[PDB]
């Protein structure tokens, strides 16, 4: 086993779906189907895996209090791709209500941040085993990115955050290897006052990318561009009129460098870097509701040029719930490049709680120009009474 | 690991019955039972394994819409040749309602098609990963072979096809390596215009064969015959008088070359070349109702010669309903043969929905110039009312 | 891995109760514990497993006719020891009313015999593949040893039998290398008329013996002695005048070689070679009824001694309800010998059908020449309106 | 694999909380949960894993005597550090009311006490194959640590007693290479008179250190040292002002040697050795009821100095009900030191029965002279009816 590299991620033709999280449909049916936001896909020492936060409980009766954030029951779970949480394929993993993880070729790599607001502790995990922390320096919900971290020869990279979900929230890069923190960098740069959730992707064998949460009013999604060789990080906004938060007001040109947007709030989005020159990223079809998840791209350089990222497709209904999504690599045995995956949540509720299904695609076929999307359908009129 | 080599099935004596999957006793019984339908049987890298899509539901209480073909729930499942889809052993693949699958020796190679009818896509993984993907040509229900794809020297195929389902449907076969698609074959022939659910086997050393599904009226298989060195394929037309298909009118003579049959209509049904000069087949009992699965077999070109083939037994309570059937091949470090198994599925349905028995034969033993049948039972007259 | 090689089993001090298969607390308790009969253990690849016939079927509302002995639902499986039939641990292995395995070092080798009474047929398995069968010479209800087979080298040996289960019944020993028959020995001697249900055990480099279950009136068992060697074998009846079957009458002292005992039936019972001079063996403390099992030993020749085996002490509460009982042996890595553990079946039945606990001895410690027993106790008072 | 050796533990900055087995959540959920009781944590061959003995039945509907101590249907299982008893990751071991267990670096070795109290047995098992057995010297409850061996080059050891629960309880240390036990030490010493449930640690390369339970008025633990080269061991009382037992009266001065306290009782607790110079213990907030759990530290001789503990932290929410506590050590690949978890029960009850959550806090981060504690929070309000 030798420690993976960080390579461009491989271009293709069409986005496949290569399974879905159906967790509803295991809710309606009535077996013991677990309470799980937010899900997104991570490859791991297992392979493909879906990974989220869970309550310790599951249907067909769970117990109150699933569409809560934070709380002593927080769990972290993984299991199969087109399995549900709950089945056989589970794996519980550590105490969390926030959390990343990541596969460096030897092994899994795990952050599981818990405890109280004024004084959380991220716990890292190296092969199973606790092997270091990091303390809340903001006194203020200490939190992560709910996604992949990122790796390259031993060495992975995972934001974290800590102060006020309103206010300023200066975010710090951390690089772990054998789960040792090594380095840790403060985050600053034009687009640093509040960032959350970055959505972590390796770029080229030097540099990696996220797309993050900017809780505040701002739409434009902050960027971390990360270098591995130095370990250091810097963040700005998104020029792009193409705005990738939720909630957002209508696409406009507005000069770079500057905060943009009107409605306070914010969603995890995906980062998807195509090859060495091409930019993706998904965003919600309502402008206000987390409903719908398309995928858009430009091959420019969206920190840089107020040019609208063209629209690739519809990743899933468009009227249908999403919620969070974020990609993942996952190695090609035959070429220098990674397949990258993006799952995308879908959010429902209902007399058992708040839940969650997710859905995977995946980039595959020979590299194309312009590549396109299947559809996954989401409807769930012929059970949704029994959620 | 070495590369499974492309090699002739073991001849024997007797077809003893391996294993029932049971569906039915777990759905009446009350536990967890999988709504699953055409099941068969694979060797992959676990070993022998039941495979067959499902509908992500299960017993007691499924979810409506079980009977359906494609839908945005169906996904590929495997479990224990002897145990019940839902069970300790099972494992989900991936999103698909039509599918694949083989073990070239060191890794499952596994195709999953899904997406909607007039655009459908065939996502590959190798080992776990998404590796490839195959689009609609015909804009009409891409789908494949719902049974073993065959493998030689790393080099896996498969057949897909395309069109409407009683209209022409142009096959086309797929070559792969480690996930990855080498070639392309159109498969043309005076057999071809209408080809679907291929059952395919390796025969020699260079050579694999399948017996296929015409939807139309003709009642007679188109029989696929590939060249693994030049991976070439043809289709022909079985000639003899004992016609293969479900439904079909009586035997008799009728001069080679051309379909023949006058009940529109079709089922897969397995091709099992016993040896290198020897060809068996299953079909129904009945001739137009999916009842009973008898073995019939020459030693002859069945596509050249109208004599009868001969019946061996019945696999199967020769009354029982039943459904699909194929073969699978079994490395045999004895001797240079691989063991052929048969899987005879067996549909049921009810309260609980549409559902699926598994039955599965292998042929054992000192080879015979005739070989015998162990009648597998199917009687569920003590516990069907809760079906 | 090299092949085991036949061995003597481990003297000791006494007989400690290492684990026992509560399946009549799991169905009270309500989960899905399988209905089993008839259980025991045998050391196989995974390890020490509980091993059982089993009906597809569990609590808790059992389908009907879980008291019959053959039927095409009838199934091999097999889990942990201490675990229960149907919980994480258990293993479907094939279509089974009649059953043997063992483990030779490298792979796991199965007998598994189902089909009609008037044809029946032992499918073999070896590693999880079939490799080879054995037909039915009596045409009347080919049958088998129930517990394990025996090893040595890479040839393990199993005793089979055929013929009306009140007259005769000519055994026959079978020799397997890789799952393939290699030799079939016919049984003769003085003790082989009627000769079933073996329970054999490898006494020494070159031998192993079974004490078997003669269905007839008598009451003294069948030995079947066997050399590896020359792959040979013989039937004696044993003369000590401790009966070790059931039903029986009193112990008396009769000449040696013939046929003892007045009461129809039988019922199959451990042999337990110690180290190589002594002989246990285990019996029902009632002489009638299937209750209590107790453990007699002696180190004459129990088939030319008429003199009475001592009695060790009672495996389990002498009125709790047992059933049969076998031996397996299992490896001491760090001297010549095997432990031997002895499993007795506890038999219940009730409003969910017929089923079985298990409960495991195996003699530990340093050699004694008389050992002593821990009395498992069996009392199910506190739940026994739930079974 | 080499055999582990013994080391220092790990000193650190935090206690952070790695997990919680939150068995009243899925107990109150309708899930299978087993009742458990002294639960732990031990590092084992598969990693870290909770451990307990269990009375093989589970919620929602528990049959009766789940609060009893030695039952026949008493048995030891594994599960999950962050998964529930009765989940996917369950794992039954032996049949047992009292156990200890570790993992030398090759294979686990297993103590599984049962039988009758009057004459108990420990059987050993060693990589899942009983090995050993150790026979009842005092008559009346021979029993073991309900928590890890300690282990060096191969030779692992575990303290037992026999004797009446009030009365003298003379222990014995035994010292087991491969599951034989090669040494019995009788322990004598100023606080040997009666000496149970002792909780072990690796100390340093040469010695390993226990602190165990008085069940007499005494509320001074015993503590156990203990020597690997020499394999020789003594107990003393311990002489701080802390008392460590519950229940207790006030902290007061009192003279080095002799036993001291008001109230008969007793409760197993952690020793904690960090680093070479600094002792750490748990005791409850509560001074008579097994309500919370608080770390107390020195850098002294607890067994020479009156000197007061400092209280480090509270582990758990101070008027929660706990239990047994006791530390296990997981190896580090990046120093010489191993890490150092302390695992604390949580007790409850209720309409389902006696039973049991866990909490494990490891020791993690740069040496810090004085470490802190997260809190984890023990709230059951918003389902506790359903217990
Ligand atoms: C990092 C984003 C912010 C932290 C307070 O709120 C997030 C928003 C969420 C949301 O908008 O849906 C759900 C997240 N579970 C939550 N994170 C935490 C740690 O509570
Ligand atoms: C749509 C054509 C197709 C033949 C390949 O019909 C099949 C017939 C079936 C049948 O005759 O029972 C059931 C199959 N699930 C179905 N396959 C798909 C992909 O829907
Ligand atoms: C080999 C013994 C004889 C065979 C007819 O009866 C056995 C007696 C049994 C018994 O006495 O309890 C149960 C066994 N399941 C049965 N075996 C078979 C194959 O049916
Ligand atoms: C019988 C003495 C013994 C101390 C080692 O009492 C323990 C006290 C217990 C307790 O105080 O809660 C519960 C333990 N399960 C019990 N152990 C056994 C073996 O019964
Ligand atoms: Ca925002
Ligand atoms: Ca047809
Ligand atoms: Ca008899
Ligand atoms: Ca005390």
């Amino acid at each position: 086993p030798k420690y993976r590299m960080s390579r461009p991620t491989c271009r293709g033709q069409k986005w496949t779906v290569m399974s879905n999280v159906w967790t509803s449909r295991w809710v309606a049916t009535g077996t013991n189907a677990r309470n799980i936001r937010p899900p997104t896909a991570i490859f791991l020492k297992k392979g493909l895996r879906a990974v989220s936060l869970a309550h310790n409980t599951a249907g067909p009766n769970p117990l109150s209090g699933t569409g809560s954030d934070r709380s002593e029951f927080r769990d972290l779970i993984t299991w199969s791709p087109s399995g549900y949480p709950g089945d056989e394929s589970t794996e519980t993993i550590c105490k969390a209500w926030s959390f990343f993880a990541c596969f460096d070729g030897k092994e899994d790599l795990i952050g599981c941040i818990s405890g109280p607001d004024n004084n959380a502790v991220l716990t890292i995990m190296y092969g199973g085993k606790p092997t270091d922390l990091y303390n809340s320096y903001a006194l203020d919900i200490l939190r992560t990115m709910e996604s992949q971290c990122v790796c390259n020869n031993g060495t992975c990279s995972a934001m974290i955050t800590d102060g006020p979900d309103i206010g300023p929230s200066k975010a710090r890069m951390l690089f772990i290897k054998e789960g040792k923190i090594e380095k840790v960098v403060i985050v600053d740069g034009p687009g640093s006052s509040m960032v959350e959730e970055c959505s972590c992707i390796n770029e080229d064998s030097n540099e990696f990318g996220c797309l993050c949460r900017d809780n505040t009013a701002n739409s434009r999604r902050p960027f971390l561009k990360c270098f591995w060789d130095s370990r250091t990080c810097k963040a700005d906004y998104t020029c792009s009129q193409t705005l990738l938060d939720c909630p957002r007001p209508n696409d406009s040109i507005q000069t770079c460098g500057t905060s943009f947007g009107s409605l306070a709030g914010g969603l995890k989005g995906a980062y998807i870097p195509l090859g060495k020159g091409r930019i993706c990223a998904t965003r919600t079809v309502d402008k206000i509701q987390r409903k719908g998840m398309e995928l858009m791209c430009t091959n420019g350089n969206i920190l840089l040029e107020q040019d609208a990222m063209k629209k690739i497709g519809d990743l899933v209904t468009p009227t249908a719930q999403t919620g969070y999504s974020s990609a993942t690599t996952i190695p090609r045995a035959t070429e220098e490049c990674d397949t990258i995956c993006v799952a995308t949540e879908l959010v429902f509720s209902g007399a058992k709680g708040t839940n969650a299904d997710l859905v995977i695609h995946c980039l595959l076929g020979e590299a194309r120009e312009t590549e396109s999307v299947v559809t996954a359908v989401v409807d769930r009129t012929t059970y949704s009474s029994l959620l």
